[PDB]
Order: structure tokens, then C-alpha cells, then sequence
């Protein structure tokens, strides 16, 4: 399994093309614009290429996502050449010289030898995360249809609230948790959150926070420890940490686990009926690079990312003078974080179980899991 | 650049391979033994290929570090075949059929059918990171030859310790870091740290910790923000959460970023005699998956990886019935973190600046150079 | 530098994604239709992403090119499911049971499980070969602007023709080679292809042929010979043999240089003014797995690959039964091995001069080559 | 499936890394050690890691082949650094400044920056290719244990002689083909052959030739026609081209269909009791980029590669005056090509069939073939 996007924020449209899936996997241009509308959650989809009649070809399956505001941006956005002096007019072609800070402004101009930061964040921006999601979508059929996997996402701080590091919710709690504001899965935890949004936006100031994807009903055995690259975490870690505004990934209880005692870091196992069984997920599902069955857990740490207004001291690139940056989310990172998830798993899965269709990769699944049983 | 690890615990060698590494840095057999002895810090190197009197040739270096305890092993992890009968006597080839909590054992036996743990922890061990630190001193070389660019590490935390939040250290702090028996920069945490392990000596149990990596003097626009995947705290990110008991990972404040206001969460950039200048650096170097010039830090979450004697309870594989796991190091950790972090670095270096040969290679970091001081 | 295509030949339309090429090529949306337009000579445009104002943005580049067709297939090639009731009633949805020979439909259909080779050769036919024009447009506009080297073809033979052994032609001899009927260079050979293929049609038939690539201007040292992936001719060979119907590839003088005595095999190197200088081009500009300066030559062996009507047994997989199989281009082949040979030497340009845009990359060619002159 | 092989021809020992293959595949020291003795064939093996009493572990298998004129070359190929005026003293240290045509000698030192070729031509040299045969021989026993397939090779043509293009030897014409002194299926090519070697070896002359792997026993549906790079031919090509020597891949009947007409240019297909069945294999065993069941026919053209004494010239590069090239295998060349086979089907069989382990692999393979038959 491969994934790319393509598209600026302010081009004609977004392109995600994913290559590797098995054909005869049920996803259609519906589930993807109900994914769309989960990242648009918290406080125009056209299939390409790769299905057909709601079923996966085998080959690279291609999805555009139109912008809506493209009509204002044809001109200084377009592909082609431009009279110079037809956009010397143009107000909104005016070049962005004061790089914001925590941004990839300063950095890729240098990189890129651009005087004007536009094209880079064009391209950096977070709406590319959209195209994310739709290659997602297409991955998360595959875990659900393949696997019985479901992936989800709640919010465990925003600001200065305090975590919450009780339970995680199972798929079930999902329509209560897209319902919450501020995509929480406990309530005390919510209000919590919604007072610290409320004195921020009070104090015209942003927010970042903490998202834990959650992953239910893996087998043991995907990712691997035979080496660095093949454990299903740096996988994992590789794929959020990539995501827009990301700082840090956790699995399982993450840093919190740095500071315990080996006789209280570890989930101990038990005899039971169907396998062995577990008590506590300290681990988040995933030991020695591969899954053990548990419920997957993951960790994201955004930073605020949205620029506030005339408090960030900056530089104006032309001129070498102090200036201001101008300016231009932790629910919907969680959605994004899930859609990185799924996208990983659902590698591994066609890594360990192969298969060109569904029904081939699902009979490798089940005879992987009697042979588990026989054991 | 890319580089592969090779080697089982009690096998008779490791085997580091890098490719893709250009002609003309000088390492030795010297000082991949001296990078080995970092390792080896905290409370027999043969170059086969790649190398020709202390300067690399290019093509790929493979570098071998000998087992010291191979003739014991060499019935057990013998690579042919054995006489079963002659092996039945043998005591310490008797098969691990209780997976210790915590690691790979027990999702490696059911992931390759295995009925014994023994090859699952040969390769699993962390003694693999031996062979990583043989490929990251050909890494740090480059970057230190290159590009001027010096990598280190410290102690933030071992168990409950209270984290070293001051300023890292610069390169000319680290033979008193690498003296100290935490490796700890600052003298109030590090007996913080020393009283933390001998409480957990005492009590017979196990520490993990928090380890900073530092890296000094890169370039701007080192990654690149086009994708997820270029985004250099994506890459460092797969390269240090892969290492052997890491279950967490953060770019220079990380998760307390999140707990943060964007007023206070970003790096503001100020006017400077050679290029902009920054005060602060919560960062960590890195912006929208690009060097910006400040020192990059890399954070890792160690859990205590040594199992405690009779505390964990586990199954026996062979039975079904409740067992105790039978067992079978932060400083060291933050060793590891360092080579990562120089291969990363290395390959997004040669990535950027391509050419074949390190004079080729420093032509054009020059001239890059010379276009962004004339900017 | 990778690229990517999706689409189906009668799906909405085709997409090209090229990922890792510099900003700062200048590259329209007229220019890769005047490629699409070459590969249509022999006897709808949209650029979505990663270009701006004619000029490349460093991020993907998305290009689409849209089917003509797509209102007669837009029920069959629905990405969305149909009631199956609308759709039995529709003749040209039914099934293709009785698979080519000589094409992808019964290895792809057992493969994949499908009863229908509908969508395998959806996917496999050629039309996909325009999506790979579009990215090869790219490559060859960085080729042109960062080294001055120019990529062409013409036929060698058609059907039973004399081979043109004369030399190869060069960029000024492109427009007569494409106003060629086959795109021959030599007018002796022009005349026998044409013949070849007269006396084809008149008997139904169906012919296949060969066609060599040229790329002219490359400087030394492209590709490696340190390892088998890294060799230019590796690659060469990987990209053309892709190709649909091609059979076989050759570097220069190929198969007859391994009928040939070593006294008179290879290209003989003498003194000149500006660097060595050979008189025979056996080889064809690649030794060792580089590019030695010399023109750059690659033929590949294109099978016929229209089936012939009524003159192919074949199986009707839906019943056992014999059937016939039922249908459904050597100068065009020729502009397509163009393209992947432009692809790969971009690629293998961007790994030995590295940079993020093509000022740097020009900077390091120029600095190459001076090094070069000065020994 | 990753290889990587290592060594320089006078270094200290070569090593081969193959990296993905699954446990409990039986390969042993002793088969690696008779496919080097086949590869000797023509007019100390140490398995360092991933193996276990004759039996894959799953992790990266490393194993090192000793260079017995080491102790020879221990100073002027040392990795440490020597005294240069040591150096200066010792004959064999002499550089060199003369590239031989037809070699990576010139292209190799301009693209390294190198004054001498020794860097060069210690990797260059077709040594190397004792490292492909030791990764080779664990992909082959894989290929047999878990597909029951067979790979081999003969000899085409060697110099002028006339193409042998009778029918492809079976597995059992293996001993025959092997005691050939150039490995010809044939007798009387193999006359012809004899007698071409003769007359070039009394005119102190070099020949190349054509060579051609078998493979036996592939299931249908192996490599993809979704994309240039999943088509195995594609994948084939770039693993044989990229052999030193090889001038040319073709498959099946290559070069020569493309001179015939499509009616008799195919292999047409017939019922048979356990699936379809053909009467002609001028595909190959690929169409459309996948393995059809038929023989796998892939053929190398080698050109002549041991330089003839004081007949080429070249240029000194230390001077820019005129010099001679001064000097330093048909049927190895073929043995090379199976490796390099097997090495590739090994890799496209684990893509399709998955799994961890031989059993696992065997399982779905087992399924697939199943599934198959009850079409």
C-alpha cells in the first residue's frame, strides 16, 4: 500500500491517489464525503480511477476534491503563464515576505530559493490534510471489510484542562463523541476543555492539544521486530508526527510510562478461554513493534496553530526589518490522526496476509487466525 | 542513504550495512570502537567493505562487530543443522515458552509460528543497537565533515526524577555528560536521578526514562514540508520510536507545546547581523518538517525494559497455564537516539546537496550556502 | 523523482502525479499537450497541482487528462454502485470471458479473481501510456533546462524490414522524423517499414517492431556501478520493459555486441581539447552503469500488440469451451520510450545534483563540471 | 525481499544481506556453497545471521564469502589508515590512470572526483556477483520449498555461433547442462560454440554471448500489469540488465517478435482438464506483466568482457596522452541470471502470497491454487 496527496490549498482541486489495494473492497464517493464531513467536525468528491461500482479495481485508485473557492484564486493560482502586468494589478497576487513563526514560511522559502512565501504554504497548509482523509477512507474500508477493524479518535486535553486517562471509548461511543464539541469522550473532560477554549477565544488566543486514536479488533502479529523501519510503531509514529502541527507521538501511555516502575509499566497476561488475556493496555496494543491484540492507542500532540493576531514578532525578508506575522483545530486532528492510522495498519495487513483480492486476503486471515487458535 | 542491521544476540557477529554514503569522509575502525564504547556508558569492530585507509569508497560499507561469547552459543545459534539428539542434552537450548510482558516474545511466537521465543529475542534484543551505532559514526562523520554539524544527547529523566527543563548542552559539555553515571547535563537532576535508581536497586525493580538527543549547527531547509512523508520530524520521528523500548517521541517541547497558547508555543524571529535570529527555541529546531537553523532536539520515552524478577505474571505458551516471566539503561538510550538521528540527518543532507563525493557535496552546501546569505 | 498513473482507459479520466521535482521548471499545460499530441502520430489538459504561472512548485505535480469518451461509459465505469437490474439490461456492460492472447486478461483475471477481464483491461490497456507522457513532459523540460540534453526516438524496424544501423539522428532531425508516416530517420528504411505494413493491412494482420531512444547532451556519471539498482542501464531497462508489449530492451548495440569479439566490441577512448573523445558509440553512452557523455541509446522490442481478427484461439473461462478472441503502434511506442528514459535520467540528475529548485541544482551541475574540466 | 551485497574484489570478504524472507525455509551453508561452485563453472561461505540449525529466522540473513588473496591486499586495501610513505614503496599500490573501455573505469572516477580507478574497479568487478548468488541460493530455496519451482539456466550462443532455439531444458537437464564446458543444452550448439572459443583463444581475442533462465513451476498470476514497476518483466529486466555486462534483456522470444506478424506472434490458448493449456511459449510464461504458468524465459545479452591485451586504446588521465588498456565467462553469466531470477520471483511470490513463515506462505499459496482450480 501506497499513498500520496497533491494540491494547494488555494489550486483548482486536491488529488489522493492510493496504490496496492486489493481489489473487491466496498467504498464509494458517499463514505468519503461523510469522512470529509468528520474533518470538518469540532468547535465536491470525484472518484477517478480504482472502483468500480463501489468496488476497488486493484489499480492506483484516484480521488479529486474540488475547492470551492477556486474561481477567486484561477488567476493568481493558475497553471500557466500570466501577464505580468495583468497581475501586477491584482491585489491578492501581492508576495507574503513576513514568514510566521512555527510555520514552514521562513524555512521553505530559504529551502526552495523563493522570495515570496506563497508557494509554500500553498502547499504546507492543512487543507491538504482533506486529501489525507480520502485516502484514508479507502483504507478503513479495507481494515473493516478485511479485518472486522474499526479506528477512531477522541480528544484527551485542549489548553490547560486536564487529561483525561480513563477508558477509551470503543466504535459505539463514536457518534456520541462526533457530537461533543470538542469531540470528547467524557464529559467532565468536556466541560473542562469547552472553559479553556472559551478564556482563549475571551483573550483572542489559540489552542493546541492532545488526540488518541484508537484502533479496535487487530490480530497479533502485524509490524515486526526484526528491524527499526519494520515495527508497526515507527511506522505509526512516522505517519502522525508527518501530520500538519504535530510535535509528539505516544503509544499507549507514551512518556508516562518512562516514569513508572518496570513491576507497574508492563501489561501482565493471563490464561483465558479463546488466548491469553490482558488486563491493563499500558502497551496501547502495540509490543516489540507488532500488535498484540489489544486495542491500538495512539497520541498526538498538536501545537496551536493558528497565527494570533499581531503577537508574534517576526522578519520581513525583503528589507531585514522587524515586523508581524499575518495571520491565515484539535478535533478534526484527531480525525486526521485516525486516517494516518488506518492507512499504516492497512499496509501492514496487505504486508503480512497479501492477497490481489479481498476474499484471497481474507481467507490468508482466516487461516492465519485457526492456526493462532490450534495453537 | 540507507542502512540495515543484521545479527542475532548469540550469533557469532552483527552486521552493520550503509549504502548510498559518498566518497572521500574520513572514518576508522577507530572511531566506530570509540562511538561502541559511548554505548556501552551509563549506572571487536572489523570494516569488511566500503572503507579504504580511512576514507570511504562510496559503494557500501559493511562493518562487522564480533559475539565475545559465540563459542558458548555456537551449538544453540549454530547456522546448520545439528543432530537433534546431541541437542536434547544441551541445557541452555531448552525452548522459552513464557513470553515476558512488555515484549516481543509473545506476538513474534504467534506471528511466525513459532514455538519457542528464542529466535524472536535474538533479534529483537537491543544488543541490535550495536550494529545501528556502527552505522551511525559513518553518519556523524559526514555531518561533522560536511556540514560542521555535531549530534549529542543527555538525560532529561530516570523514573520519578523531576524533568531537567534548563538549556541543552552545546558539544564542549558532553565529555562531562558522558562522565556522569546518568549522563545527566545538569548536576541537581542528574543526583536526582542517581537517587531515583538507587531507591529502585533497592527495591529490587527497573527504571525507564526521558533522553534528549541534540543536534548542532545544521543548514536550513533540511526535510521539506511538499508531503508527510519529507517532513524531517517524520522521518526523525520512524527512525527513534523503531529503536527497542522507546513508546514515545517528541520535537523540542512536544507534548507540553500542546498544553500551551500560541502567544507563548512558537519561536518569535528577530533581526540578525547573518540572518534571523530567534530567542527562544521550544521548537526544537524544526518548523512545518524543515531545519530552521536552531539546535534540533529530539525527545524519547523509554519504559524500563529489564523484566523484574518474579513480578510479571505471563501464560505458558506450551500449557495454557499462569507463569512468571524469567528475565533475560536511559544513558545508553540517549547513545542510540544519537545515531538515529545522525542517519536521518545524514540522508536528508545528501538528499538536498546530493553529489558523490564529500568535496562535491561541500561545493554545493557552500554555494547554497552563499545564496542564502545573499539573500 | 517518482511518478505515478491512475485511470482507466474508458474511466472519467487519466492522472499523472510526479513527486520530488525541483521548483522552478518551466513547464505549461500547451507543452505536455504537445507531447500527448506526438504520441498520437504514426502511421483535455488540466494541471491540478504543483505548477504555477509555467513554472513548477517543488510539491506533486497532479496533471489530469480527461477521457473524451466518458458519457458512453459513465454507467458501465461508474465509480458508484448501480442497481444491477439497470445494468443487466445494458449491452455494452456485458462480460469478456474469453481472454486475449498475448495480453493481460487471463493471468489478470485469475490473479484478481475477477469473471469479467472488464476490469483488467480497463487498466492494462496502453491509453494508460498518455498518463505517462504527461509526467515524462516534466522530466524532459528539467532535462532540457538544468543540463541542455534533448530526448528523442526513432524506428528501427517494422514488421520484417531491414534494420537502419546507420547513426542515430540527432534533436534537429525530430521534426522530419515525426512528420515521418512511421517516424523513420532513414528514408531507405522509411520505405521498407512502409512496405512492411502495406502488405500487413492487406492481410489483416498485425505487426510489431523496434525503436530506439536517444538522449543527447548528458554529462558523465549519471547512474552507479555500485550496486545492480544503482545502474543506469537498471533502471533504463525497468522503465522501458514496463512498457506495454515491449518484449525486450537493449543498451546500444545490444544482443550483436554479445555476437561481436572484444578487439571490436567496445568504444576506444583518444585525446581531445575539452575531455576524452570517442569515434564509435557501441555502447551507447551508458558503461560501467553511467552515462559516459556518449548519446544515450536504448531500444526496446515492441511485440503486435492488436489482436488479430478471428485467427486467435483462446478459452472461454465461463464455460471451458474453445473460442476465438475478439479485439479490442511502433512509431507511438517509440515517443513513450522517450518519456520513461526521460523520467529516469531526471531521476538519476536530481540524485547526483541534488537541490530544491533548479537555480541549485544548476549551480551544482555547472560546479561539476568545472571540477571535471579542471583535471 | 531486499538484497544488498557489499565487498570490494580485494577486500577483506564480500557480503550478501537478504532482508524479508520468511522463516522455516531450509538453506544451509552448504547449498550457498554449491551455487559459488556452479558459478565457477564455465571453458569460505559464514552465514553471520537469520539462519538456525538450516532453517530461516525471519530476520535480515547476512552472509559473508572470505577472500582467499587477502592477506595480499591487506595493506593496499586496508581500512585504516596507512603511512603514506609505507605506501609509496609498495608496487601493487600504483595507481591507476588508464580506464579500459567498456568499463565503469572513466565514467566512475570523473563521478567520484577519484585520480586513480582502484576505488572504482574493486567495486565494479564482477566479484560481486558472488554475493548475489549466496543472497540467490536462499531465494531459490524458498522458490522450491514453497512453490516448487525450479530455476536454470543455458547457454544461447557464445561469440558467432549460430542460436541455439530448440526447446528450454527441463530441471533434469541440469547435471547435462552443468558438465557442458559451456553450459549448452544443445550439442550440436554446443560444438559450434567450442569451436568459437577456440579460434577467439588462439587469436588472444574475447567473446561474449547469450544466455537464458528458466524457471519452472510458477503459479499464473505472479507481478501485475497495474503499473510499469509492478510488471514482472519490468522487475525482471532491471535485475538482469543491472549484472555487469549485460547489454540486453529480452523475454521469451524478445527481439524477434517484434519481426512477426500478430497472427503467429502469440500463444494461443486451448481446454485442458486442469485449466488452460498452450501449445507454443513464444511470451515467455509473461503476458501483460505477470507469470502465466508456462516456463519463464528470460534471456541476457553479455558482451565481452575481459579486456584483450594492448588492442584498445585510451587516454591517460593523469597526462591526456594516448595509452593502452592493460587487462584485469559466458556460461557464469548464466548461472548470475538465475540468481537474479530467483531473487525477483522470491520477492513478487511473497508480495502475492504473504505471510511471516513457509507454513503461512504455504497455506495461501496452497488456497489461491485452490481457488483457481475451482473456477
Amino acid at each position: 500500500l501506497r499513498w500520496i496527496t497533491a494540491g494547494e490549498s488555494h489550486g483548482r482541486a486536491l488529488v489522493a491517489v492510493v496504490e496496492g489495494m486489493v481489489a473487491g473492497v466496498h467504498v464509494t464517493s458517499a463514505d468519503i464525503a461523510d469522512q470529509l464531513a468528520r474533518r470538518r467536525l469540532g468547535y465536491a468528491v470525484t472518484v477517478l480511477s480504482g472502483i468500480r461500482h463501489g468496488s476497488t479495481l486493484g489499480g492506483p485508485i484516484a480521488i479529486e476534491i474540488g475547492n470551492t473557492e477556486w474561481p477567486k484564486w484561477e488567476t493568481v493560482m493558475a497553471a500557466d503563464p500570466v501577464d505580468p502586468a495583468e497581475l501586477a494589478d491584482v491585489a491578492r497576487n501581492a508576495p507574503l515576505t513576513r514568514p510566521r513563526p512555527g510555520h514552514a514560511d521562513y524555512a521553505g522559502m530559504l529551502k526552495y530559493g523563493f522570495d515570496d512565501a506563497r508557494p509554500v504554504l500553498e502547499r504546507a497548509s492543512a487543507r491538504e490534510t482533506a486529501a489525507r482523509v480520502a485516502a484514508g477512507t479507502v483504507a478503513r474500508a479495507f481494515l473493516r471489510q478485511a479485518l472486522g477493524v474499526e479506528v477512531l479518535s477522541h480528544v484527551i486535553s485542549i489548553g490547560a484542562s486536564a487529561p483525561y486517562e480513563g477508558p477509551p471509548p470503543r466504535a459505539e461511543d463514536l457518534p456520541a463523541i462526533d457530537a461533543s464539541p470538542v469531540r470528547a469522550y467524557d464529559k467532565a473532560a468536556e466541560a473542562d476543555m469547552i472553559a479553556q477554549i472559551e478564556a482563549a477565544k475571551k483573550d483572542g488566543d489559540t489552542l493546541g492539544g492532545v488526540v488518541e486514536a484508537v484502533a479496535l479488533g487487530l490480530p497479533v502479529g502485524l509490524g515486526s521486530f526484526t528491524s527499526g523501519d519494520h515495527r508497526l510503531d515507527s511506522q505509526l509514529a512516522a505517519a502522525v508526527m508527518g501530520i500538519q502541527a504535530i510535535k509528539g507521538v505516544e503509544i499507549g501511555d507514551g512518556f508516562q510510562t518512562a516514569r513508572r516502575r518496570g513491576s507497574r509499566a508492563h501489561d501482565e497476561m493471563y490464561p483465558g478461554p479463546d488466548g491469553v488475556v490482558r488486563s491493563t493496555n499500558r502497551a496501547g496494543g502495540l509490543e516489540g513493534g507488532m500488535t498484540n491484540g489489544q486495542p491500538l492507542r495512539v497520541r498526538a500532540a498538536m501545537k496551536p496553530i493558528s497565527t494570533v493576531p499581531r503577537a508574534l514578532a517576526t522578519v520581513d525578508l525583503a528589507t531585514g526589518d522587524e515586523a508581524v506575522a499575518i495571520h491565515q483545530a484539535v478535533p478534526a486532528a484527531g480525525v486526521v490522526v485516525e486516517t494516518m492510522v488506518a492507512l499504516v495498519l492497512a499496509r501492514a495487513a496487505l504486508e503480512k496476509f497479501g492477497g490481489d483480492s479481498l476474499a484471497e486476503t481474507q481467507r490468508n486471515i482466516a487461516a492465519y487466525q485457526r492456526s493462532v487458535a490450534d495453537r
